């Protein structure tokens, strides 16, 4: 990482309100993007923040921490997709400021149903297999009012891996423009 | 394994119709015990077979091959418990010839819930968690017909462990007589 | 393995034309069962052979070597299921002579679509993803003429995992009688 | 392990009713000694059997099978200590017939309290910690009846590690003679 | 971590009296949050501190060092749950003041009974199993007065894993209002 | 890595608008070249940028991010091949403007098919072997209009491996001028 | 591997002149099959021998030993493909006497070009890369003589992988009949 | 090991009353030598036995078993030393019958003080340190009454490794003759 | 290894004076081949012996044992080749009796320099490098009077690797016929 | 690595025009010497640059980047060999400006043949063994014009290894002055 | 490493012209001591430098760079042995200016032969063993013309390890004055 005069390269374009996201969302990335959003919203709360996404997925609980923090602060967040947004980048790309969700002309978007696991007695499997079915049908209701489709279309599109492109994610409703 | 004149020590007892079970029940111990029960029932189908149990459990599907073969054949099987019969020896000890189910004066019996696991893709955790719940309620419906208790008592006792002795398994109904 | 007088235990059984199968099917089990079927056929070719199944699955080319070698010999093969026949034991269980496919009162049968993998260039995946698609429709057409169902029921019926019972495989068509 | 003319060296002594125990006790050694004690007592059950002990301990629940079986059968067992009988050989050495319990002139005998472990929730270190306290309050009642001491002495000096010799085990009450 | 001008983002928020907690609690995290609470208390003793929680948690002795320090200093702490608050994170919620315990709208919450282990002699298991039962009945006696429930109703549902949400943890008593 | 005075020599060249690429592309180099292109475009958006390529390959989705950001920004990028450009440096070398693609006289260039893999059921192989063909048939539709060849020449030149440069990459059309 | 009274199950078929092949061809499977062919030919040299093939491949030099030996001896060999013959079973299957070479109706046949490797100086790759080019222009000069095709078709089909079937290798010329 | 006509090479030497010892003494070698000394003295108890020693020591409680059994049976044991008898072979070499001990002319002998270890808290090292000092002082007295030296000479000769010879461990007692 | 009536397949061939060599020559293969050569030469010292070679490489000193014993004994040895004879196999192939060296028409023969290594001081490298240069100026002095070429040709073409043929080794002088 | 006052010891020398090379040339060293040559050239492009070489390097594609950049830039480059220059360090030592290539009196230059490897099908070794023979014959043509020898002398000098000695490397033509 | 006011402790003793060598001379150590000698020489070339040696010695070629650079530069180097100098520590200790080689009174010096290895064919062993015999007679000549002894004394003193002292290396000629 270079040095810009003394900043570095990711902290120089935070002075212009740009947040970069380029790795899998574990519990340390979600602790840093939350802090950057809280710092930017509490020093000039009428401007606009950008967010560039290149994530190949991540965790469910550490991806629902950036989402409601994006909804909670006062500025408006516009999300741009370079590369590929897959399975939790496709949930943050379609979750900021209807009117301002962009994509570059050859990108990709993938949506599917959650993963998990359970082990133990015959009761500690029934406890843990009843949570993931309550967790699936609460993301299926957020995506239906974010994109605009019915619920019974997203209940059967997101059953296996469903890859799209930059031109047929615009017909679905995930993005709004294609940047040139 | 001493030689007895040629034999060994385990195949000399099989000439007097004694089967010996002394390890955990994986998928190729059940094969050998099923073969020995078939051979002994085929050569003289009106005598009596014994079966000594000292076993710390095993798998469920390879422990329903025994308890099927020893109800299917024509002779009568008498089960004796030395050492400890735990969680799948307690299911075969209480499953042969009501009238002949013995135990030695400081043995030990244990009964509890099934175990299992599941992994990945929340549509196929429901498949694997709906099976073990159907497998539990067919084991504690056989134990109620074998011992004599109501079903609401065995649904409550078989939880987290239940260690008994030679004098409490006689009051519960698992054995019939303490040998001296 | 006892040594019944010299023999061992499941070679005294082969003198009464009984073949046991109790492990997963690689290409060493298939060699032994093919050799035993050939030896029993070219000794007295008018007497019935039995076959007991307790297998959890296995390979797909070494399981279709036991299948078409018992339509080729002259005697009749009768298949019995102890324990569990899953995903390649369910394909050999519904391949005995019609009238002679049995099951014990608490057993299990499971059927699903085949597995596989591919690795390499963009042409060596297209080569190996057409073989596994031809090998599935080659294998859904044998089961439809063996059980008696239409093809579009077994095409959508397997598709994930399908656990069954002894009383629930009579209605489907895999079993002709439940033994008591 | 030489050949004696066909026989063995351990299978030749068994023709003169001598059982030899020379390793740690698990549920694979207890199975063999239970089988040998069952075989020798159906083959003129009046003649006495010897048992030579050189064992450095083992399992608690698999050293009770031998102890039950050598009071269940009809002949009389005589135990001789060679080398060292420690912590479960000292429990079988003091369980031969009163009158015949021997030791060689420089041997050792060690007694102490059981071992174990527990792991899990806060209510599964309560099930498995009031079992191991119920299990050592029943070995002291057997040792107090076998040797002759009061209970509050044996529960007082078997607390850390108690090493003895051939001349202090005779005053304590574990053996009856010293062979020369 | 960026370099907001010279310090990073976690140290830029600390001069606005904001503490973040985003990992499991060993005794290195508990040694740092205690130091930050002491430094913020002995700089301006009458001014509120915030504390954001996203944590799977778990160490009982190093999780009751932050609790006692939260009640020891003079200013008032206000805890906000953001993504997930498991075992010893839901116990650090319901310790902000009385009217200042918030939660975001998604925000899962979990409570259950302690874990542990023990190994050794039969006397060193009783010592370590008599302690964890004294620890459990002092944790769910603090939880009954920070919440408002009776003791018999929170020693009954914290027996296995008990997941809540942001709308039915408010009916229980762990939350005062949810944020929009 | 020296300390030209404070700087170092990747950040002393960056203020002369020179970007260096010297390793494989692995979704973390592609996040650090996008930021440098954005910073240099927002600094002064008319002067041209250079880019030196020495890479042996990389991934496909993190190679279509640099290729997109090269076209999106307002300045003009000029690409120079320095030692070796293989399979994703040969795709980035033919993306400088149209008359500003250079190579030194001892260089190599390689072009071939994509690579990948697939594992699972017979349906999750057909899903994943159908996007790699759609991904192969859109890279040689960009290369065929970047170099100038017809499509059915690029479809058969890139079948195995194609080592050529410095006097055959100029005739093919990938570069414009050899530097001396 | 059972016992037939003293014999084996593979050594009982050998006195009816049947050789089985069920493994990959390494350097000491070829030794056993060469020894069996020599022993059967030097005992009664006017009598047919069979050979059952189910093998995934092997090495080039230890697969030409069997091919030379089964044509040096005086009897006539008749090869039968039972489950799968891939890349060195397809070369041994089309080497029995013309009129023989049967196959069962659920079989497969695969043919492709040989594999290898080289490592070292620049003049020790040139030695080992013009030997593997003389091997594959002498294998498909034998295959084009056994099956009866032009050489420019055999050197064009065997380029990636072929994967024929039982009714598709009969038109090519590899087999002669399809058994019942 | 060869075959002598059916016998072995050690069973023939046991047939004319020769016992061989050529490895380190654990409690499997002691069991076999105790069994051979028991068998050889019960079939003809007036003929002497030989014993050849080539061992580099071993355990200290499994080396007293052979000593006691040598003193206990009725025949007379004569010990010969080939190679090296070190630190427990030197204790069994000086335990044959006084008058019949031998050594070949290159037959190094070694004697030293015992080994051991201890681990635990401060009152479990005191037990294991009193035991080994009780164990050393009872081997010194046996060596003093076998060889014929004072006790305070062997208390200071056996402090480090001693390494005598064939003509040098005859002045010291301990061999009684040198063979051819 | 099938049983032939008792024998196996390799010891039935030795009754007709056939020795089979099919693995690399370590120091256990040379012992066995020297032993059965000595055994066959003493039953009847006129009848000739065969030897089939399929071996890649070996050791230099353990391959001179077989070469010496082949000329020490009185009958005449005839060497046949199938497959290989890579490094030390081709040195034993050209060591049978000079009218009786055969080869099958799909065979290969290699010849090259010996190999070795050295490590230590500057004197223990000179000692070990002065010996491997006396080995290879005595191997190709035996090969020159065995094949018939001059010495300065065999010093010249056995420098890197020389794979030939069945038809190209006949012109050189290594074999005498080609069997059909 | 000390601190000359801020600098370190390698960047204080780059205040003058001195570049050090002291490790094997991988793809990271060649990326950091190219940057230093570019920076020193585009700062005062008319003086001189020194370069000290002590390296047993090789990464042939990543060792011609430095060779091309040494002639692309303007000023001049004078190379000094300090401790040893093996292959691709001798190729860089003999590429300084003619008249200014120095060596200290103990230096030991070495030159030889390239290395490589190849794995795969029979037509992917022919691609990779045809590249390395084209890569060797273009380095021979560069040494033949840098040093001054004919081509057929360097074609057989660089065949195994030849270590020169900084005084017979001056007669060859690699250097042209020995420094004192 | 402490800090001296900024510096550290090793760069504060370089303003006073001291070089500290305290580890094994691999590469990356010769490359640093060469740089420090060049920097100290090219800023004031009339003041002498010190060099403290405490090292077990390392590579031969990376210990000749320091030796050549010590005589190339203009100032005078004065070497002081402090704890031990052994085998390219002694070779640099006896290379300072004559009259200025000191040693502390508890030091020791060691001299012996070089070491190496060789692994390839029978020609690549002769190439690598003709070099280490020639690298030894050029070190013996330097030690002979440096200490003052004849050559045939150092050719047999340095044949095995030859330890010395401070009062014993002064008679030999390695040092000039014990410092005290």
């Amino acid at each position: 990482i270079p040095t810009v005069i003394a900043y570095d390269i990711y902290s120089r374009l935070l002075k212009d309100r740009i947040i970069m996201l380029g790795s899998a969302i574990d519990d340390n990335v979600a602790n840093s993007i939350v802090s950057q959003l809280l710092f930017l919203a509490a020093e000039d709360p009428e401007k606009e923040i950008s967010l560039y996404i290149n994530s190949p997925g991540g965790s469910i609980t550490a991806g629902m921490a950036i989402y409601d923090t994006m909804q909670f602060i006062k500025p408006k967040v516009s999300t741009i997709c370079i590369g590929m947004a897959a399975s939790m980048g496709a949930f943050l790309l379609a979750a900021g400021e209807k009117g301002k969700r962009y994509a570059l002309p050859n990108s990709e978007v993938m949506i599917h149903q959650p993963l998990g696991g359970a082990q133990g007695q015959a009761t500690e499997i029934e406890i843990a297999a009843k949570r993931i079915l309550l967790l699936r049908d609460k993301l299926n209701k957020v995506l239906a009012e974010r994109t605009g489709q019915p619920l019974e279309v997203i209940e059967r599109d997101t059953d296996r891996d469903n890859f799209k492109s930059a031109e047929e994610a615009l017909e679905y409703g995930l993005i709004d423009k294609i940047l040139t």
